[PDB]
């Protein structure tokens, strides 16, 4: 039996006030896959790998367990591929491209939103394992 999990992903970002003098960092950040509603995932994902860009240590992360999330701090945007892989190796890898946001919109500034959201959704298909 094939069954649908709806799912969430993209990231938070938090301004520091001010850039940190050792590394020019001005961000935390937390990127992330979630189910929609509050459950396991763990019963069908093995791992979520997010890549990370190049300047970053170990830049491919993997989460082997919830909550699927890693939180960094930067200075600038750029684009995190993110594989999901099923307890199963039949089940085709889910690939997802997310730009990591940092800076909040000027409308968003202006209705007085203190941390940055971009969350977007899907719909992981599957086998019952």
């Amino acid at each position: 039996v094939t069954i649908v999990k709806p799912i969430v992903y993209g990231n938070v970002a938090r301004y520091f006030g001010k850039k940190r003098e050792e590394d020019g960092h001005t961000h935390q950040w937390t990127v992330y896959v979630k189910p929609y509603r509050n459950e396991d995932m763990s019963a069908y994902v093995k791992k979520i790998q997010f890549k990370l860009h190049e300047s970053y240590g170990n830049p491919l992360r993997v989460v082997t367990k919830p909550p699927y999330e890693i939180t960094e701090t930067g200075w600038g945007e750029f684009e995190i591929i993110i594989k999901i892989f099923f307890i199963d190796p039949n089940e085709r890898p889910v690939t997802l491209y997310h730009l990591l946001k940092l800076f909040q919109s000027d409308t968003n500034a202006m209705l007085g939103k203190k941390t940055v959201v971009s969350e977007f959704y899907d719909e992981m298909i599957f086998q019952d394992p």
